[PDB]
Protein backbone atom coordinates (compact mmCIF):
# COMPACT_ATOMS: atom_id res chain seq x y z
CA UNK A 1 0.00 0.00 0.00
CA UNK A 2 1.49 3.39 -0.95
CA UNK A 3 1.79 6.35 1.47
CA UNK A 4 -0.92 8.98 0.75
CA UNK A 5 -0.63 12.76 1.42
CA UNK A 6 -3.63 15.24 1.80
CA UNK A 7 -4.13 18.76 0.36
CA UNK A 8 -7.02 21.14 -0.48
CA UNK A 9 -7.06 22.26 -4.18
CA UNK A 10 -9.85 24.81 -5.12
CA UNK A 11 -12.32 24.01 -2.26
CA UNK A 12 -11.73 20.15 -2.45
CA UNK A 13 -9.63 17.65 -0.33
CA UNK A 14 -7.35 15.40 -2.48
CA UNK A 15 -5.64 12.40 -0.79
CA UNK A 16 -3.19 10.71 -3.33
CA UNK A 17 -0.11 8.42 -3.42
CA UNK A 18 3.35 10.16 -3.03
CA UNK A 19 4.23 9.16 -6.64
CA UNK A 20 1.82 12.00 -7.85
CA UNK A 21 3.36 15.50 -7.44
CA UNK A 22 2.77 19.16 -8.43
CA UNK A 23 -1.09 18.84 -8.70
CA UNK A 24 -2.78 21.90 -10.38
CA UNK A 25 -6.55 22.18 -11.16
CA UNK A 26 -7.32 21.80 -14.93
CA UNK A 27 -11.03 20.66 -15.25
CA UNK A 28 -14.66 21.40 -14.14
CA UNK A 29 -17.25 18.97 -15.68
CA UNK A 30 -20.12 17.11 -13.87
CA UNK A 31 -18.53 13.60 -13.35
CA UNK A 32 -15.54 14.94 -11.28
CA UNK A 33 -12.72 17.48 -10.65
CA UNK A 34 -9.44 17.08 -12.66
CA UNK A 35 -5.79 17.95 -11.74
CA UNK A 36 -2.63 17.82 -13.93
CA UNK A 37 0.23 16.01 -12.09
CA UNK A 38 3.77 14.55 -12.68
CA UNK A 39 3.89 10.73 -12.13
CA UNK A 40 7.38 10.01 -10.60
CA UNK A 41 6.96 6.25 -11.34
CA UNK A 42 6.45 6.47 -15.18
CA UNK A 43 7.78 10.01 -15.91
CA UNK A 44 4.47 11.00 -17.65
CA UNK A 45 2.42 14.18 -17.14
CA UNK A 46 -0.98 12.66 -16.07
CA UNK A 47 -4.65 13.67 -15.47
CA UNK A 48 -5.99 12.76 -11.94
CA UNK A 49 -9.82 12.77 -11.79
CA UNK A 50 -11.61 12.61 -8.42
CA UNK A 51 -15.22 11.35 -8.84
CA UNK A 52 -17.94 13.52 -7.15
CA UNK A 53 -20.61 11.65 -5.10
CA UNK A 54 -19.90 8.31 -6.90
CA UNK A 55 -22.39 6.36 -4.61
CA UNK A 56 -25.12 9.03 -3.84
CA UNK A 57 -27.90 6.94 -5.64
CA UNK A 58 -28.38 3.46 -7.31
CA UNK A 59 -28.21 5.38 -10.66
CA UNK A 60 -24.85 7.05 -9.66
CA UNK A 61 -23.32 3.90 -8.03
CA UNK A 62 -24.10 1.94 -11.26
CA UNK A 63 -22.69 4.75 -13.52
CA UNK A 64 -19.45 4.70 -11.41
CA UNK A 65 -19.18 0.85 -11.84
CA UNK A 66 -19.97 1.18 -15.60
CA UNK A 67 -17.24 3.88 -16.18
CA UNK A 68 -14.55 1.92 -14.23
CA UNK A 69 -15.35 -1.40 -16.11
CA UNK A 70 -15.13 0.42 -19.47
CA UNK A 71 -11.85 2.30 -18.75
CA UNK A 72 -10.22 -0.95 -17.33
CA UNK A 73 -11.05 -2.78 -20.61
CA UNK A 74 -9.78 -0.24 -23.24
CA UNK A 75 -6.16 -1.12 -24.30
CA UNK A 76 -5.63 0.52 -27.78
CA UNK A 77 -3.23 3.26 -29.15
CA UNK A 78 -6.26 5.30 -30.42
CA UNK A 79 -8.47 5.02 -27.27
CA UNK A 80 -8.13 6.58 -23.76
CA UNK A 81 -6.73 3.98 -21.29
CA UNK A 82 -6.30 3.71 -17.51
CA UNK A 83 -2.71 4.21 -16.05
CA UNK A 84 -3.99 3.84 -12.39
CA UNK A 85 -7.05 3.74 -10.10
CA UNK A 86 -6.77 4.26 -6.31
CA UNK A 87 -8.75 4.97 -3.11
CA UNK A 88 -7.25 6.16 0.23
CA UNK A 89 -9.74 3.75 2.00
CA UNK A 90 -8.11 0.78 3.87
CA UNK A 91 -11.41 -1.26 3.87
CA UNK A 92 -14.81 -1.54 2.14
CA UNK A 93 -16.34 -0.13 5.37
CA UNK A 94 -14.57 3.28 4.91
CA UNK A 95 -14.67 3.26 1.01
CA UNK A 96 -16.15 6.58 -0.37
CA UNK A 97 -13.69 8.14 -2.86
CA UNK A 98 -12.48 6.91 -6.31
CA UNK A 99 -9.62 8.58 -8.31
CA UNK A 100 -8.83 7.70 -12.05
CA UNK A 101 -5.36 8.37 -13.66
CA UNK A 102 -4.89 8.76 -17.54
CA UNK A 103 -2.18 10.38 -19.78
CA UNK A 104 -2.75 14.19 -19.75
CA UNK A 105 -4.58 15.33 -22.96
CA UNK A 106 -3.86 18.81 -24.46
CA UNK A 107 -5.56 19.77 -27.75
CA UNK A 108 -8.97 18.39 -28.83
CA UNK A 109 -9.84 18.32 -32.57
CA UNK A 110 -11.50 21.78 -32.24
CA UNK A 111 -8.17 23.27 -31.01
CA UNK A 112 -6.34 21.93 -34.13
CA UNK A 113 -9.31 22.70 -36.48
CA UNK A 114 -5.38 24.57 -42.24
CA UNK A 115 -5.45 20.78 -43.05
CA UNK A 116 -4.19 18.95 -46.22
CA UNK A 117 -6.00 15.87 -47.64
CA UNK A 118 -3.10 13.88 -46.01
CA UNK A 119 -4.04 15.29 -42.53
CA UNK A 120 -7.74 14.32 -43.12
CA UNK A 121 -6.68 10.77 -44.26
CA UNK A 122 -4.50 10.21 -41.11
CA UNK A 123 -6.98 11.71 -38.59
CA UNK A 124 -10.05 9.80 -39.91
CA UNK A 125 -7.91 6.58 -40.24
CA UNK A 126 -7.12 6.70 -36.46
CA UNK A 127 -10.81 7.31 -35.49
CA UNK A 128 -11.83 4.17 -37.58
CA UNK A 129 -8.92 2.10 -36.18
CA UNK A 130 -9.99 2.89 -32.61
CA UNK A 131 -13.73 2.40 -33.59
CA UNK A 132 -13.11 -1.07 -35.10
CA UNK A 133 -11.55 -1.99 -31.64
CA UNK A 134 -14.44 -0.45 -29.66
CA UNK A 135 -17.23 -2.10 -31.79
CA UNK A 136 -15.48 -5.55 -31.71
CA UNK A 137 -16.20 -5.50 -27.87
CA UNK A 138 -19.93 -4.69 -28.65
CA UNK A 139 -19.40 -1.16 -27.18
CA UNK A 140 -21.27 1.88 -28.75
CA UNK A 141 -19.63 5.32 -28.18
CA UNK A 142 -22.90 7.33 -28.82
CA UNK A 143 -21.08 10.75 -28.51
CA UNK A 144 -18.27 11.13 -31.12
CA UNK A 145 -17.63 14.86 -31.80
CA UNK A 146 -14.47 16.96 -32.15
CA UNK A 147 -14.34 17.85 -28.36
CA UNK A 148 -14.17 14.00 -27.57
CA UNK A 149 -11.01 13.56 -29.75
CA UNK A 150 -7.53 14.36 -28.28
CA UNK A 151 -4.73 15.25 -30.78
CA UNK A 152 -1.01 15.99 -30.15
CA UNK A 153 1.66 17.97 -32.19
CA UNK A 154 2.28 14.79 -34.36
CA UNK A 155 -1.45 14.50 -35.37
CA UNK A 156 -1.82 11.33 -33.20
CA UNK A 157 -5.43 10.89 -32.02
CA UNK A 158 -7.25 9.22 -29.12
CA UNK A 159 -11.05 8.73 -28.55
CA UNK A 160 -12.41 9.64 -25.05
CA UNK A 161 -15.61 10.55 -23.12
CA UNK A 162 -17.71 7.45 -23.96
CA UNK A 163 -21.50 8.10 -23.64
CA UNK A 164 -22.48 6.57 -20.24
CA UNK A 165 -26.18 7.30 -21.12
CA UNK A 166 -25.60 10.63 -19.23
CA UNK A 167 -26.80 13.25 -21.81
CA UNK A 168 -29.87 15.33 -20.80
CA UNK A 169 -32.86 16.84 -22.76
CA UNK A 170 -31.84 20.50 -21.99
CA UNK A 171 -28.24 19.66 -23.18
CA UNK A 172 -29.66 18.54 -26.62
CA UNK A 173 -31.88 21.64 -27.16
CA UNK A 174 -31.28 24.46 -29.70
CA UNK A 175 -28.17 25.67 -31.55
CA UNK A 176 -25.68 23.23 -29.90
CA UNK A 177 -22.63 21.13 -30.96
CA UNK A 178 -23.85 18.47 -28.47
CA UNK A 179 -26.55 17.41 -31.12
CA UNK A 180 -24.90 18.29 -34.54
CA UNK A 181 -22.97 14.94 -34.77
CA UNK A 182 -25.85 12.55 -33.73
CA UNK A 183 -27.51 10.01 -36.10
CA UNK A 184 -31.16 10.95 -36.94
CA UNK A 185 -32.55 7.56 -35.60
CA UNK A 186 -31.19 8.36 -32.08
CA UNK A 187 -31.81 12.19 -32.29
CA UNK A 188 -35.61 11.65 -32.70
CA UNK A 189 -35.92 8.15 -31.02
CA UNK A 190 -37.05 6.37 -34.31
CA UNK A 191 -35.87 2.83 -33.26
CA UNK A 192 -33.60 0.60 -31.12
CA UNK A 193 -30.26 1.99 -32.39
CA UNK A 194 -26.86 0.13 -32.63
CA UNK A 195 -23.10 0.67 -33.35
CA UNK A 196 -23.80 2.14 -36.87
CA UNK A 197 -24.70 5.46 -35.09
CA UNK A 198 -20.95 6.08 -34.57
CA UNK A 199 -20.23 5.89 -38.38
CA UNK A 200 -22.80 8.70 -39.03
CA UNK A 201 -20.84 10.81 -36.43
CA UNK A 202 -17.48 10.04 -38.18
CA UNK A 203 -19.00 11.25 -41.52
CA UNK A 204 -20.08 14.62 -39.93
CA UNK A 205 -16.50 14.91 -38.50
CA UNK A 206 -14.69 14.12 -41.85
CA UNK A 207 -16.98 16.61 -43.83
CA UNK A 208 -16.08 19.37 -41.27
CA UNK A 209 -12.30 18.64 -41.63
CA UNK A 210 -12.69 18.94 -45.47
CA UNK A 211 -14.78 22.19 -45.52
CA UNK A 212 -13.91 23.91 -42.15
CA UNK A 213 -17.70 24.16 -41.50
CA UNK A 214 -20.25 22.15 -39.42
CA UNK A 215 -22.11 19.76 -41.81
CA UNK A 216 -25.61 19.94 -40.02
CA UNK A 217 -25.64 23.04 -37.64
CA UNK A 218 -29.38 22.81 -36.82
CA UNK A 219 -31.08 25.52 -34.62
CA UNK A 220 -33.28 22.68 -33.11
CA UNK A 221 -33.96 18.89 -33.74
CA UNK A 222 -36.49 19.68 -36.61
CA UNK A 223 -34.19 22.24 -38.37
CA UNK A 224 -31.34 19.66 -38.18
CA UNK A 225 -33.57 16.86 -39.68
CA UNK A 226 -34.46 19.25 -42.61
CA UNK A 227 -30.69 19.89 -43.26
CA UNK A 228 -29.98 16.09 -43.12
CA UNK A 229 -32.81 15.09 -45.56
CA UNK A 230 -31.92 17.87 -48.09
CA UNK A 231 -28.43 16.25 -48.35
CA UNK A 232 -29.22 12.45 -48.21
CA UNK A 233 -32.84 12.57 -49.49
CA UNK A 234 -36.19 11.70 -47.82
CA UNK A 235 -36.74 8.02 -46.81
CA UNK A 236 -38.40 5.33 -49.03
CA UNK A 237 -40.99 2.73 -47.77
CA UNK A 238 -38.17 0.26 -46.82
CA UNK A 239 -36.74 2.60 -44.12
CA UNK A 240 -40.22 4.01 -43.17
CA UNK A 241 -41.23 0.42 -42.16
CA UNK A 242 -38.28 0.32 -39.65
CA UNK A 243 -39.39 3.46 -37.63
CA UNK A 244 -41.37 1.95 -34.64
CA UNK A 245 -43.01 5.30 -33.62
CA UNK A 246 -46.24 5.73 -35.64
CA UNK A 247 -46.02 9.52 -34.88
CA UNK A 248 -42.40 9.88 -36.14
CA UNK A 249 -43.54 7.96 -39.34
CA UNK A 250 -46.55 10.35 -39.88
CA UNK A 251 -44.36 13.50 -39.38
CA UNK A 252 -41.75 12.21 -41.96
CA UNK A 253 -44.57 11.47 -44.51
CA UNK A 254 -45.71 15.13 -44.04
CA UNK A 255 -42.40 16.28 -45.68
CA UNK A 256 -42.34 16.78 -49.53
CA UNK A 257 -40.06 14.15 -51.17
CA UNK A 258 -36.42 15.20 -51.94
CA UNK A 259 -33.71 13.29 -53.90
CA UNK A 260 -30.15 12.63 -52.56
CA UNK A 261 -27.82 15.51 -53.71
CA UNK A 262 -24.59 15.09 -55.77
CA UNK A 263 -21.84 15.04 -53.06
CA UNK A 264 -19.20 16.17 -55.70
CA UNK A 265 -21.18 19.49 -55.98
CA UNK A 266 -21.39 19.80 -52.10
CA UNK A 267 -17.74 18.87 -51.30
CA UNK A 268 -16.31 20.99 -54.20
CA UNK A 269 -12.61 20.28 -54.92
CA UNK A 270 -12.39 17.31 -52.48
CA UNK A 271 -10.41 14.13 -53.31
CA UNK A 272 -12.90 11.88 -55.19
CA UNK A 273 -12.04 8.96 -52.84
CA UNK A 274 -13.04 11.24 -49.88
CA UNK A 275 -16.40 12.03 -51.62
CA UNK A 276 -17.03 8.27 -52.27
CA UNK A 277 -16.36 7.37 -48.57
CA UNK A 278 -18.75 10.13 -47.33
CA UNK A 279 -21.53 8.72 -49.55
CA UNK A 280 -20.93 5.32 -47.78
CA UNK A 281 -21.02 6.78 -44.19
CA UNK A 282 -23.87 9.34 -44.60
CA UNK A 283 -26.65 6.84 -45.48
CA UNK A 284 -30.01 7.42 -43.81
CA UNK A 285 -30.83 3.62 -43.39
CA UNK A 286 -28.38 2.55 -40.63
CA UNK A 287 -28.47 -1.15 -41.94
CA UNK A 288 -26.75 0.15 -45.14
CA UNK A 289 -23.84 2.27 -43.73
CA UNK A 290 -20.16 1.12 -44.13
CA UNK A 291 -18.76 -0.50 -40.93
CA UNK A 292 -15.44 0.61 -39.32
CA UNK A 293 -13.71 -2.63 -40.44
CA UNK A 294 -14.99 -2.12 -44.09
CA UNK A 295 -13.95 1.64 -44.12
CA UNK A 296 -10.32 0.77 -43.08
CA UNK A 297 -10.01 -1.17 -46.41
CA UNK A 298 -11.33 1.79 -48.56
CA UNK A 299 -8.77 3.17 -51.08
CA UNK A 300 -8.90 6.63 -49.39
CA UNK A 301 -6.69 5.13 -46.54
CA UNK A 302 -4.33 3.22 -48.96
CA UNK A 303 -1.13 4.87 -47.57
CA UNK A 304 -2.02 3.97 -43.87
CA UNK A 305 -4.11 0.71 -44.02
CA UNK A 306 -2.17 -2.27 -42.53
CA UNK A 307 -4.43 -5.29 -41.80
CA UNK A 308 -1.77 -6.86 -39.47
CA UNK A 309 -1.89 -3.70 -37.22
CA UNK A 310 -5.66 -3.00 -36.79
CA UNK A 311 -6.29 -5.01 -33.61
CA UNK A 312 -9.61 -6.17 -32.09
CA UNK A 313 -10.54 -6.16 -28.35
CA UNK A 314 -10.82 -8.99 -25.80
CA UNK A 315 -14.47 -10.02 -25.13
CA UNK A 316 -16.38 -7.57 -22.86
CA UNK A 317 -19.09 -8.87 -20.46
CA UNK A 318 -21.93 -6.26 -19.98
CA UNK A 319 -24.36 -8.64 -18.20
CA UNK A 320 -24.24 -6.16 -15.18
CA UNK A 321 -26.29 -3.66 -17.33
CA UNK A 322 -29.51 -5.77 -16.98
CA UNK A 323 -28.80 -6.51 -13.25
CA UNK A 324 -30.90 -4.83 -10.46
CA UNK A 325 -28.74 -4.22 -7.32
CA UNK A 326 -28.62 -2.17 -4.07
CA UNK A 327 -26.31 0.89 -3.67
CA UNK A 328 -23.96 -1.12 -1.38
CA UNK A 329 -23.85 -4.06 -3.90
CA UNK A 330 -22.64 -1.72 -6.78
CA UNK A 331 -20.15 -0.03 -4.36
CA UNK A 332 -18.85 -3.47 -3.33
CA UNK A 333 -18.41 -4.44 -7.05
CA UNK A 334 -16.60 -1.08 -7.62
CA UNK A 335 -14.21 -1.73 -4.65
CA UNK A 336 -13.13 -5.18 -6.01
CA UNK A 337 -12.44 -3.58 -9.46
CA UNK A 338 -10.24 -0.80 -7.80
CA UNK A 339 -8.24 -3.36 -5.74
CA UNK A 340 -7.74 -5.87 -8.63
CA UNK A 341 -6.41 -3.18 -11.08
CA UNK A 342 -3.03 -4.21 -12.73
CA UNK A 343 -1.08 -1.33 -14.34
CA UNK A 344 0.19 -1.58 -17.94
CA UNK A 345 3.86 -2.67 -18.56
O1 LIG B 1 -13.35 10.06 -16.87
C1 LIG B 1 -12.18 9.54 -17.47
C2 LIG B 1 -11.28 10.69 -17.88
C3 LIG B 1 -11.62 11.54 -18.94
C4 LIG B 1 -10.77 12.58 -19.34
C5 LIG B 1 -9.58 12.77 -18.66
N1 LIG B 1 -8.61 13.75 -19.05
C6 LIG B 1 -7.33 13.43 -19.58
N2 LIG B 1 -6.62 14.52 -19.83
C7 LIG B 1 -7.43 15.61 -19.46
C8 LIG B 1 -7.17 16.97 -19.55
C9 LIG B 1 -8.17 17.84 -19.16
C10 LIG B 1 -9.43 17.37 -18.67
C11 LIG B 1 -9.70 16.03 -18.56
C12 LIG B 1 -8.68 15.14 -18.97
C13 LIG B 1 -9.24 11.95 -17.59
C14 LIG B 1 -10.09 10.91 -17.21
CL1 LIG C 1 3.59 6.37 -3.91
CL1 LIG D 1 -3.89 6.63 -23.19
CL1 LIG E 1 -12.14 6.72 0.63
CL1 LIG F 1 -17.56 19.26 -30.23
CL1 LIG G 1 -15.28 -8.90 -19.56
Amino acid sequence: RPTFYRQELNKTIWEVPERYQNLSPVGSGAYGSVCAAFDTKTGHRVAVKKLSRPFQSIIHAKRTYRELRLLKHMKHENVIGLLDVFTPARSLEEFNDVYLVTHLMGADLNNIVKLTDDHVQFLIYQILRGLKYIHSADIIHRDLKPSNLAVNEDCELKILDFGLARHTDDEMTGYVATRWYRAPEIMLNWMHYNQTVDIWSVGCIMAELLTGRTLFPGTDHIDQLKLILRLVGTPGAELLKKISSESARNYIQSLAQMPKMNFANVFIGANPLAVDLLEKMLVLDSDKRITAAQALAHAYFAQYHDPDDEPVADPYDQSFESRDLLIDEWKSLTYDEVISFVPPP
